[PDB]
């Protein structure tokens, strides 16, 4: 288990070093998204929270295909302003209900260090 804390101000930096194996070590859910919302990375914790088989979700669109319940102004819309601005750092509660028991979560979005990618982090509440 990689020692990283959910909400950590420096988190994009710590994660810059992690391969997919190491990402599967975190205490929370981790997704890396492209500017278009396609899934670059996806860890074992998020699988665990949502049910989804990670390896299979890589390459799909988060907002169109996989998580259409986030296709809202409170979630997706927040995302696309952030890609449009080149800056994004937001944290909110949210309920995940697509083809699953409704699961209340806490979500943090942050823009990556690397060029044009974006992190979605997830934990139970």
């Amino acid at each position: 288990m990689e020692h990283v804390a959910f909400g950590s101000e420096d988190i994009e930096n710590t994660l810059a070093k992690m391969d997919d194996g190491q990402l599967d070590g975190l205490a929370f859910g981790a997704i890396q998204l492209d500017g278009d919302g396609n899934i670059l990375q996806y860890n074992a914790a998020e699988g665990d929270i949502t049910g989804r088989d990670p390896k299979q979700v890589i390459g799909k669109n988060f907002f169109k295909d996989v998580a259409p319940c986030t296709d809202s102004p409170e979630f997706y819309g927040k995302f696309k302003e952030g890609v449009a601005s080149g800056n994004l750092n937001t944290m909110f509660e949210y309920t995940f209900d697509y083809q699953m028991t409704p699961t209340k979560v806490k979500v943090h979005m942050k823009k990556a260090l690397s060029g044009d990618s974006y992190w979605v982090f997830v934990k139970r509440v």
